[PDB]
């Protein structure tokens, strides 16, 4: 049911694209973009708590944070980790370089696998 969907630091187009593509897929995708870290951290946590499974788009704090990290092995369900280009990993899969349609395709994925 509830898929958060998160981008780090770095679009209201792309938010009905997920959100329609959720509903359509039976989901309900809760998209938010986090300008720090603190909160970040702060809606991984309400996911892991919630049982929720995550979207993540976050590149450069993939490589270090510890706390990132530890909140995503936090998470009783599956991380998939987005990227819209082609140029931890707790992720249980990762899609790169398919552009904006790798959050849809990530969508696809936890619509046919939900626990």
């Amino acid at each position: 049911l509830i898929v958060n969907v998160i981008n780090g630091p770095s679009h209201d187009e792309l938010v009905a694209l997920i959100e329609r593509e959720a509903a359509e897929l039976g989901l309900k995708a809760v998209v938010r973009q986090s300008d720090s870290e603190a909160q970040l951290l702060d809606w991984i946590h309400q996911a892991a708590d919630a049982a929720e499974p995550v979207i993540l788009n976050a590149g450069g704090l993939t490589h270090t944070s510890v706390a990132l990290r530890d909140a995503c092995a936090e998470l009783s369900a599956p991380l998939i980790e987005v990227h819209i280009s082609n140029v931890s990993p707790i992720a249980t899969g990762v899609i790169v370089g398919l552009g904006i349609q790798g959050y849809l395709l990530a969508l696809r994925y936890l619509a046919e696998h939900l626990g």
